C-alpha cells in the first residue's frame, strides 16, 4: 500500500535508466521511449508494443514536434500510462 | 531498476487506497488528496503539507472547478509529482 514517494522518483529514475542515450541535451527520443515502454508498459498500455501505438503516445508527449521526450514530456507518458493502469480497458 | 508495471497500476491502487470516501460517484474530493499528498508526497513535491500548495495542484487538476479529482485528474497530479521529483528543486 504504502510508497511514500518511491513511486515518483521511482518513474523518474525508471525513464534515467531506458532512456539514457541522448545527444548533448537529454533528447530521448522516440528510440528510449518506445525500449521502455515495451519492455515496461508492455501489459499497461494497449498494445504499446507497437510503433503505431508508440508514436500516437510519443507524438502526444512530443507537441514540440521535435522528436523529443523530456522528463516532462514522459510525464504526459505516465498520464497515459496511469490511464492505461486504471482505464486498462484501452486509453487508446 | 525493473519494475515493469508495478509504478502505473501501483500509483493507480495507491490513489484508491488513501482516496476512498467519495459521494455517489468517485468525486474524490481535495480532503483526499491532501491525504494522500501530504504522507505520500511528503518529500517530494515542495511544501506539500501546505494546503495552499496542495490548493494549487488540486485546482491545477481540477480545471472543472468542481472540486473532483479523478484517476485522471490525478493524473496531473503524477505530472506534478513526478516534475517534483527530478525537478524536485520546486515545480511549485
Amino acid at each position: 500500500m504504502t510508497k511514500l514517494e518511491e513511486h515518483l522518483e521511482g518513474i523518474v529514475n525508471i525513464f534515467h535508466q531506458y532512456s539514457v542515450r541522448k545527444g548533448h541535451f537529454d533528447t530521448l527520443s522516440k528510440g528510449e521511449l518506445k525500449q521502455l515502454l515495451t519492455k515496461e508498459l508492455a501489459n499497461t498500455i494497449k498494445n504499446i508494443k507497437d510503433k503505431a501505438v508508440i508514436d500516437e503516445i510519443f507524438q502526444g508527449l512530443d507537441a514540440n514536434q521535435d522528436e523529443q521526450v523530456d522528463f516532462q514530456e514522459f510525464i504526459s507518458l505516465v498520464a497515459i500510462a496511469l490511464k492505461a493502469a486504471h482505464y486498462h480497458t484501452h486509453k487508446e
